[PDB]
C-alpha cells in the first residue's frame, strides 16, 4: 500500500496473510474454512495466516492454518487477469472471534463513488521498495468504468472495476495482491493489478467480486 496509514493491530479481522516460506499475497476470509484471493495468487504449500498485524513477529492473536485445497476460478486467463479470483480451503475451521473474523460477501455490486477499506502488506514505494512489517491500509473510492477503461484502454473487462486516485500518490501494490477491498462492509474487490503503483492515471485494478458470489457459494457448497 502506497500512500496509506498504518491500521492498527487486528482491526482488519478478515485480511490474511499468505505464506510459503514467506509473505507473498494477501487473502480475506469468509467464513471459518475458507478464503478468496487472486488467482495470480495460486501456489502449491500455502499456509494462512490469521489474525497477523506484524508478519515478522508472533504476537499472540495469530491462527496458522495449511490450505487443504485451492480451487482457480475456472475461466482464469494468466495473460489478460481476466477472471482474477481464487478459493483456499482450510485444512481446520479457523476460530473465529473479534480479531479473527470473517467479511460479507455482496448481495449486489458497489458503484462508482463508493468508499472502500484497501488493506496489505505490499510495497510503501512507488518508486523505490520497501515493504511494511505491521498491515497498511488505504482508503479509496471505486472510479467509474468509463474512468477504468480511458486509464487502461482494451484491458478493462466486466470482472474488474478501478479504484483510487487518478491523481497518483495513493494505491494498493505489489505483495498486497489478492487482499481485500472492502466497502460498506461488504468485499467488493480483490487486489488485481495496476501498471506500476501510485502513478498518475494508472488507478489500481481489483477484481470484482460480486461476479462470482453464485460460483464461491456453490463452490463452498460442495468442497
Ligand atoms: N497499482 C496497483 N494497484 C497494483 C499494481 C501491481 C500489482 C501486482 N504486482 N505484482 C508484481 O509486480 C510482481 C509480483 C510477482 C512477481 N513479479 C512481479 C498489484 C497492484
Ligand atoms: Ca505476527
Amino acid at each position: 500500500i502506497v500512500g496509506g496509514y498504518t491500521c492498527g493491530a487486528n482491526t482488519v479481522p478478515y485480511q490474511v496473510s499468505l505464506n510459503s516460506g514467506y509473505h507473498f499475497c494477501g487473502g480475506s476470509l469468509i467464513n471459518s474454512q475458507w478464503v478468496v484471493s487472486a488467482a495470480h495468487c495460486y501456489k502449491s504449500g500455502i499456509q494462512v495466516r490469521l489474525g497477523e498485524d506484524n508478519i515478522n513477529v508472533v504476537e499472540g492473536n495469530e491462527q496458522f492454518i495449511s490450505a487443504s485445497k485451492s480451487i482457480v476460478h475456472p475461466s482464469y486467463n494468466s495473460n489478460t487477469l481476466n477472471n482474477d479470483i481464487m478459493l483456499i480451503k482450510l485444512k481446520s475451521a479457523a476460530s473465529l472471534n473479534s480479531r479473527v473474523a470473517s467479511i460479507s460477501l455482496p448481495t449486489s455490486c458497489a458503484s462508482a463513488g463508493t468508499q472502500c477499506l484497501i488493506s496489505g502488506w505490499g510495497n510503501t514505494k512507488s518508486s523505490g521498495t520497501s515493504y511494511p512489517d505491521v498491515l497498511k491500509c488505504l482508503k479509496a473510492p471505486i472510479l467509474s468504468d468509463s474512468s477504468c477503461k480511458s486509464a487502461y484502454p482494451g484491458q478493462i473487462t466486466s470482472n474488474m472495476f478501478c479504484a483510487g486516485y487518478l491523481e497518483g500518490g495513493k494505491d494498493s501494490c505489489q505483495g498486497d495482491s489478492g487482499g481485500p477491498v472492502v466497502c460498506s462492509g461488504k468485499l467488493q474487490g480483490i487486489v488485481s493489478w495496476g501498471s506500476g503503483c501510485a502513478q498518475k492515471n494508472k488507478p489500481g485494478v481489483y477484481t470484482k467480486v460480486c461476479n462470482y458470489v453464485s460460483w464461491i457459494k456453490q463452490t463452498i457448497a460442495s468442497n
